[PDB]
């Protein structure tokens, strides 16, 4: 939808971003991942600091997206990208508290699947509870990239919290089901991609148990997801 | 373990059920893949008529057994497989209703999650929304199959309801989310096996058109021979 | 309304319409359904095995009844009782089950009869019902098995039961019920009370007490199983019109 | 427990109340049912208005107490007299709105079950959804009395509201269901009683369609006297 | 709405009510409030025992009306009073127990939100969480009075529960919050004033305390102790 | 708690931040702000661009702050204020649609309260519904300030949505109800806020109207016509 580009949010025009989104939280980030990996680099936002850039990964032209924190605001980016932008794939990338006892400090997690905290599920009107799953192909080679490159993953449930700070200790039950580890936005992203007929995947490094050189690797196996 | 067998669901003892199981519904359904597919076939299930057979496939063992209809029933079965029998693997094989409209009759589903109305979920104690989800390694083996075998197919999200009869019509919501088809059992399964640390996979045929004419079928070898792929 | 030959046979029931007589027992065990069938009916037809949920058509002291299994869990008892309701012409349901006892003074053997039936969740939001739906037994139903309870001198006691969609429990739910005197668990009944009164028709369960849910938790052996139903089955019969 | 009698809400001393209690919403139908039926009668209430008074009818001791309107109010009273005062037996007689279409004003509804909006539940941290269910001998009491004087009943579910008015309307699935009539206690007091291990009914007369008046009130009246021990 | 009087729970014809009225649970507190402060009373209602009065105070003409016990029951009479009668202001006087330990005994509570179990709030098909909140105008002339007085005063949220009786104890998370005090009416008053487009506020004189030894008001004190609150609500009417 | 700054979000250590924050979600305006208002400006944060200054208006040292868009995003920032950095009362600033008729472009909304979809309630383990509410003393001065100024304001109700498409319309029953205006992160402050025993309030002015043609302020006004609500806003610093 050409007319409704630029965005409140987002400075860019029609086709200024590409078929693919590597999105992360932090712009600081964002902007090195675009200095590391890319060519012929453009931003195409700076609204509200979320900074936006598009170049050249291996020939292929892709872009890297600021989301800020909580399902709310990646809601916003990703309905924008998806419904107005004409992007095919947003794969997002980030730091995560592994709740599996077995997961180590720089494991990746992909997230096949996301438990959440309501967001804005209640919009959608869905009368039983809905489960977020990424999507197969993605999920698909983000494991065949790893398991080539020889690192190591664990695919799973992953938890979209809405908080950060916990007033209680509200972890051992989603510990219990098999949660592997924690975040704070995937299963927005999950919900409009499925909603939009798009393609998402979450893949996290572990850093807290509930650093460049492994956060590289999470790098690598999501780079290989770029069309 | 062993203590709690046999239960009262279940007549076998420890270890006559194999680590993998396929289930079905219906234990005509069962008898079929018993008497079709697996050799020196021993009944260690008829509690309820709810039959259960061992026996191997291409020499290597593996059981089959019903789980009746509805999320309460397979939870019993999978509940009593994967944590008193130990049990490492269950794939179910089931019909469906197709929500989306480029699903033909025939088509396989592999359901990669499960939505769900609530069933005994409340169980848990969990403060959010618990997103039913299969074992990766098993959904991607099964598409493999599914592939090389040449079958029309999908992955994506079904919906376990709780009802086979809409009072109303609350398929909207759903096919609005993506949602590709509807039984009654997935979610359950999904839930139990990932409390247990084991592998579920739910894959189902479409039986019944739940959009347009609602063309329903009078045909499921094809999706047997998937999940009969995945024995181990 | 209720009529609906086209419909019959379904995906559940093999039953042609007539088959099926307008009083149904139903039992979540087709052995002890085929037990029933075989010791109390007459003229018996089967008219059912599909998914081995069996189901007999017979006479007792002269009046036509049938007897059906119905699996276990409230989706599964609401397939089967939405189709006998609704396609098959069925006037009335008495599901006839073993139970877990949370009164105290229940023993086993002892007969609950189902005034209510709290539940865990089930088909009540596909009916959109703004608040919570009590689910009831028919009235008539009810006082009728009391009464033949109450003349054949057996142990029986009428309230609120507890239809579960488990029957294994990491923990302990049961405190609230039980504090609330509810007096028994099953797993069906508060679907078929909420099937029948959409469709305007009769419903009852009746239980026999099989196992203690306090204490130290005894339960029946196989052979009390065989021979402890016979008084429900008998009061259930004696329902049949 | 007498060490609770008189309450922040009930002037009577522990014995002043009989093991039966009729309960009404108005405080003035209350006094004229106690004119009206019973002799020797002691005023034991006057806190709130929510008059309540013993006396005997047909020779048997009898309380009549004035609830208010809507679950919370009477979860007071009815907490109080089945926990403070000794109470076995509670029937509660109101006026009604209809569901079912073939009701007519006046016909009697004897509320074997009891829907609800939120009330009383939350508090007894029940984890699933309770079903409110009449006393079963008090309910089969009441329909032999109603058949054998020959009037026009119903016996099934009602629906205890939070609402009088409805902002829109709410009534559809509840009549789809079955749902016989509409008024705002009943579920409450069954909660509570069945909490207790004591017997609760209610009864109504339709007064409104929702889909002589004296007169009407008194055949459900003879109903519930009739249930008296 | 002229055609809607008398309801089915007062008998005033439409005109009889003034345009502020002062409400309380109990009617024997609503008779003496009336004697006490007004001037001209006429009664206007008397069906189920809730009376009802008008007259006038300092000039102004005021109606004082009996509401019940819970939501349900000042739910039928605020609905009534601002959609019937054309009420403009409602203000709820009452008793409450302290769930902020800073109170004690006497203290007014100023009512500016009201958390609530669910009673009605189904009912307007609201499609998250509906924050219930008195009218700020009245809010801010309440708070001033009590200042001006020199009164001991809280003002901020209070719990309007369903149950006087806990049959376990569910006051600790709301302690946690920062609730001031609970009591039973507040916020359906709250929810059918914003409905309306309305003015509403609930004064609250604390008779218990829910924290510590469970100190209680003596039947003395409750009998005497309202009258401050009293006149604060009085300064409301307009 | 100077032993837990500088935060994961904040760079600032104890000390930094002024007694009073006010933010606002977007880091270029809160920028703006600091260069337009304060003096002797120092910036302490730049951690995920979220950008924090602290400075001096009229002799009154407060603080500014970023909060991204969001009650999640917003509930960070506000804990760790409140929690670690000793902050004692937060105004937040920004942009709100209409939903009541009776406003216009560039009118004032004082959030007295907000309404929500779900945020982190069910963290804090509430038994019922939980209203939030501003802080009273916040709010009566906000009010006062925008009568002494002479600005078109209104006091009520506003929504913290977690969506800003809306997949269909759910807007219907908070307009019904006198919601005045819907934004994304009240009434998480406010919960946190009130759970700290600290005084929030949510400003807004309103930039697009929810209702009728749908006028929108343009990118000129969006740019410049918020300084009356910044001076309401920077006139609570205390
Ligand atoms: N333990 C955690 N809990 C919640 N969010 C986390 C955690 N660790 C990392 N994050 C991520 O970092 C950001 C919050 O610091 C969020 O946007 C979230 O994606
Ligand atoms: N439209 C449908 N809705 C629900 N379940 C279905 C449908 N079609 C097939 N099924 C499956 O068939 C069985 C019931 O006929 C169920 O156990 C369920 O898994
Ligand atoms: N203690 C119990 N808990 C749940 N279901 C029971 C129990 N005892 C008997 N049942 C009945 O038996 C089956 C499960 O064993 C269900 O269909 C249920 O109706
Ligand atoms: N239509 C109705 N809706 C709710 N309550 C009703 C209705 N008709 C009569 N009542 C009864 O009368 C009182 C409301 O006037 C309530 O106490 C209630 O029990
Ligand atoms: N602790 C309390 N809990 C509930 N209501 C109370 C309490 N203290 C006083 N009240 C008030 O007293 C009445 C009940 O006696 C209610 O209408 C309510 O407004
Ligand atoms: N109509 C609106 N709906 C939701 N948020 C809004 C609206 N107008 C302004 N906002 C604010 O602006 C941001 C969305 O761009 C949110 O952070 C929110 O606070």
């Amino acid at each position: 939808m050409a007319e409704h580009c630029p965005t409140p949010h987002n400075g860019a025009k029609y086709g200024e971003i590409a078929e693919t989104v590597l999105m992360a939280g932090d712009p600081l980030r964002v902007k090195l991942l675009a200095d590391t990996y890319l060519t012929d680099v453009v931003q195409y936002n700076s609204v509200r600091g979320a900074v936006g850039y598009t170049g050249y990964y291996k020939g292929v032209k892709l872009s890297v997206q600021a989301h800020g924190m909580g399902m709310p605001s990646i809601g916003i980016y990703a309905y924008e990208l998806f419904n107005f932008y004409g992007v095919k794939r947003i794969i997002r990338i980030g730091s995560a508290g592994a709740f599996d006892e077995s997961l180590k400090l720089g494991d990746i997690v992909i997230g096949m699947g996301a438990c959440y905290d309501s967001n804005f599920e209640r919009q959608y009107d869905i009368p039983g509870k809905y489960s977020c799953i990424a999507d197969f192909q993605l999920c698909r080679e983000a494991v065949d990239a790893a398991e080539k490159l020889g690192y190591r993953y664990k695919v799973g449930n992953i938890y979209s919290a809405n908080y950060f700070y916990d007033d209680g200790d509200h972890s051992g039950a989603w510990k219990k089901m098999g949660v592997l580890a924690v975040e704070m936005e995937a299963a927005a992203l999950y919900m409009i991609a499925a909603r939009a007929r798009k393609q998402a995947l979450c893949m996290l490094t572990i850093s807290d148990l509930c650093r460049r050189t492994k956060f590289t690797q999470m790098m690598e196996v999501a780079l290989s997801l770029a069309k």
